[PDB]
């Protein structure tokens, strides 16, 4: 097994290490062994979630510059505004869709917390206009030192648009200045891109070991509640991967039945490795081989999704905003519906492509609208629970936070004239 | 539409954003609008103070990295220790300017403040040798995440002189590493001039706003003993001009009247924008086509003396010290006059060139004559007033603060015989 | 005369400073002048330490970087995994053995200069695979600022094997970037290594200034334990031989006295020229001749060793840092013991060339284990002593590097049967 491991493809190694982490947990919690697994194979899962956030500022501030000066800056403003325009609207009807799906399945119904009605006076703090400051950084090494992916991102593309206007200067020294800091930036990435296929050859270990403990310990809790909320999340991911991004490619002339056949290379790898920023050079060659995106426009269109496009996010924590407001025996009105449609948007742009993030800032939307926590608050007992399927479905809210990333480069060069209709064709 | 406006020439149209931001302000203190300014025209003005201090670490950065080894050690050297010399003496005769304007004006003695004087009378020095070994950076990346400019400034001198050191080796491998490291720092110095560029074009809307809210709000606070205040700091400003450089420039023998018209592009683009680092461009550009000083001065001076060399701040701070003290009814000895002069020339370096840092930083210099910054006390009720006229007295500041730096180039060009004396004919 | 200064030997420089800061404080200390000491000579040797700190995490992760890309798995062949391997191995083995022989003499106990039991008692310590996982950095800038040195070492490893990988690619522009980014941190390690060379020019002022402070403020019997710090490092390097090669040798099927009786040639010379790097000519010309290695591969085993297989470095970092842990009070543990190992080994593979990288490769363990080096907590006072007697262990540190490569050199030639036997005979 000296290289018989290192040479299998990838894909296929994740997705076996994923099945016998699953039965290696259910039998662990079987013969009783949650505590055995939770000391010696869950240190190789952190180690996996630890491996996968070296990879997230390093590769959103190199890939930002290098594939932003590489587009005319008026192209672009143009591809900039087609895909955040599609990001912003895809965001919204995630978070839509969502909140129908919780009040469908009654998401955390009978949950039994005691507590009738905690608070829910205090559900529009949500600042907007401070929001849309704060994507411009006071200090850019502080956001890029302190994990703050969006004003990083403002800066990056700030910077790779001025290394686009300095590259047509007269000057010779300006212009070569300018080339090697694009080299450097053009270095940064592939390394870092390079380094992902590298911990993607470790993936098969550390996704064994955090659902083997998933599995072990959490595989009995999902009866009631918990079993609801995760059909109600995944059946909504199911109804938006059906529903939005089928009538979006059916409007603009994408079959989205052959783009789904297409795309099943990246939305595996970040199905089961959980990190839509991890799985960035899986998806940037899924878009240029199979669908023929020109290298201009999702090399900017897709480091930028990785990170600020979240729909599987934005679904998730607006199921799970519902589901922590029914647990304390008061749900939520249509102002809070409307104040959760832009809050949990505003927290899927900042969220990063971390296995586990939804969890954080599904905590933040918490503390926003109302259900406000202390450490043994009602709310507080009832978001806990959440930490448990955590994994279970995180595993679709990043598929379709993929998915969503591709099918919105697509739209853009379909628009753009940049898709090989080659490709399309069978 | 846009491109007309884009084309209009700037520095020309920002300052008749200004003034339209000042009739704006007066129409809402008519009109009672100041809360529906506050709400939508303020955000504007946030907006563009953190699009000027984004661009204070990177800018000062590279291009003092830039400047320090682009020269030699031997004649920066010489340069650092004229310029360092002259930025000293320039902000000890400011402050004294200062603390005998405001004793000369009576400020706020009439206001008849709070006297609650029981715990800020012992007055104590700023342990001036902590300072200077706080310029060392303790780690030269955490300098530049907490955004502090003289460790970055440090730090930057060093590397450049050890890069050019570097650049003279024997060797090739080492020669050409260093020439790409200090291309590397010359493209980012060059592509924060080009952003400075964009966010000065952006500058008419940001000023409109801020000036327009301060203009409202404040536009009918300053009636009483306030208004002194503003009396003494551009009274300090406007004869410091007079004095001190139309003195130090008629020593070396270059006319400041002469020095006045060919100023006066980087005097109001910076009275209008209140920050150095953001004039910095519009200071360099002038510089070297209308003041002629070699390319190997102003390009580590101007850089170098943005930050350090802030001759108006120091006055302020003076002069805004001075009128708290006397709202308190706590006046200042001579002797004490001293220890103030050095606190306020130590906060004058180590002042961010960003608008509204001196008052940020006028408790640095609060502290030294003992008073306290605690809530509810008097010191906090004329700290208020101060940070309501920090709008119009940092406009001053940040003007004044240019033109030192500006004459504090030329007197350090024209003692190299560097000052190309052929654009000083008429 | 400041030329005659810059001109006597670096490290036997720093020995006349400690000498005479030891003198001085007696003096000062005995005639009532230890405020005298502490006010105004105390500065500079604070100063020192803020300039030794300003260089540690750049001089980490820039030199990891190039010293990475020096040794990779895409540029070793079968001859380079072996002889790496066995650098890395035993420098690790060597750095045990210091902190065992640390142990047995009991370094630094009776120094005294602790504060007092413990200022964070007991410090919460991690569990063993809590700080094993925790090498791995979440964020490598936020490692980069927080000033931690194994979540920047190993990304800085990272990075550079990927860099290797890089340039091996097919393509062009890739390969060009990964050059000009390996350029960029060439550029920045050596730039590190001048201002090095300017901080450690500085050493004597401040050790001198250090050292008087302490003996003033309080006998610390600077000349004991230093006697035996001393004597703990030539009993660690002379074990260090006669066991770690001594089995090694004839675990491989070599008799060590017939190395040992061989390679003297060598020994006597880097004992007495003291650069290893320096002393390379005869080490290949001995391990051409006697031990009758071919051409083949002392060409690369023994250029590379003198750079990455620092043993003698380890092992006077192995028990420096127990003198400094046992010195300021609060011994090391377990939990520290192994950083201090990783800490050594992964800086030894990326090892300065330079007088004064030990003091470095020290500061930079005693800021990794957690005993951060700060401007005047008794980590500093018990430092300089060290940085003080550095020029007499140089003397012996440098014989056990050079034997060490000398060992790799013929072992790696044992296991490929390259061994001229004709030299092993009687
Ligand atoms: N980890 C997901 C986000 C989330 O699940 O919150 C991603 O990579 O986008
Ligand atoms: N506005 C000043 C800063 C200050 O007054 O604090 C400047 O020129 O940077």
């Amino acid at each position: 097994l000296l290289r018989r491991y290192l040479d299998y493809p990838v894909l296929w190694k994740i997705l076996w290490g994923l099945v016998l982490g699953a039965v290696f947990g259910l039998i662990a919690g079987h013969f009783g062994y949650a505590g055995a697994v939770k000391t010696y194979i869950k240190p190789f899962g952190d180690l996996f979630v630890r491996l996968l956030k070296m990879l997230v500022m390093p590769i959103v501030l190199a890939s930002l510059v290098v594939g932003a000066a590489s587009i005319s800056p008026a192209r672009l403003g143009r591809v900039g505004v087609k895909i955040v325009v599609y990001y912003l609207a895809t965001s919204a009807m995630a978070v839509f869709f969502g909140l129908i799906v919780g009040r469908l399945f009654n998401v955390g119904a009978n949950v039994n917390l005691g507590s009738g009605t905690g608070k829910a006076i205090e559900a529009q703090p949500p600042s907007l206009v401070q929001t849309l400051l704060n994507i411009v950084p006071t200090n850019p090494f502080a956001s890029l030192a302190k994990g703050e992916v969006l004003p990083v991102i403002f800066f990056a593309i700030i910077l790779g648009i001025a290394i686009t206007y300095l590259m047509n200067r007269n000057e010779e020294r300006v212009r070569k200045s300018a080339e090697t800091l694009l080299r450097v930036f053009d270095g940064l990435a592939e390394a870092m891109y390079l380094i992902v296929g590298g911990v993607m050859q470790y993936a098969p270990i550390g996704v064994f070991a955090l659902i083997a403990y998933v599995m072990a310990e959490q595989g009995v809790r999902v009866v009631g509640p918990l079993a609801k909320v995760v059909g109600a999340v995944y059946t909504g991911l199911f109804l938006q991967i059906v529903i939005t991004y089928f009538i979006l490619l059916k409007v603009f002339g994408i079959d989205p039945i052959k783009f789904i056949r297409k795309a099943k290379d990246a939305m595996i790898t970040a199905f089961v490795t959980r990190s839509s920023s991890g799985t960035l050079p899986v998806t940037m060659r899924v878009a240029e081989e199979e669908m023929g995106v020109d290298k201009g426009i999702f090399s900017f269109t897709l480091p930028l999704g990785a990170t600020i496009n979240m729909d599987g996010t934005a679904l998730y924590q607006g199921v799970t905003v519902l589901f922590v407001a029914n647990a304390i025996g008061h749900p939520l009105t249509l102002g809070q519906q409307l104040v959760v449609v832009l809050t949990a948007v505003l927290a899927s742009i900042g969220t990063a492509g971390v296995p586990g993030a939804g969890a954080i800032m599904l905590a933040m939307v918490l503390q926003s609208v109302g259900l406000d926590l202390t450490p043994g608050s009602p709310v507080a007992l009832a978001y806990a629970m959440i930490l448990g399927i955590d994994a279970i479905l995180d595993m679709g809210r990043t598929m379709v936070n993929v998915t969503g990333d591709l099918a919105g480069t697509v739209i853009v060069a379909k628009t753009e004239k940049e898709l090989d209709e080659s490709k399309w064709i069978s």
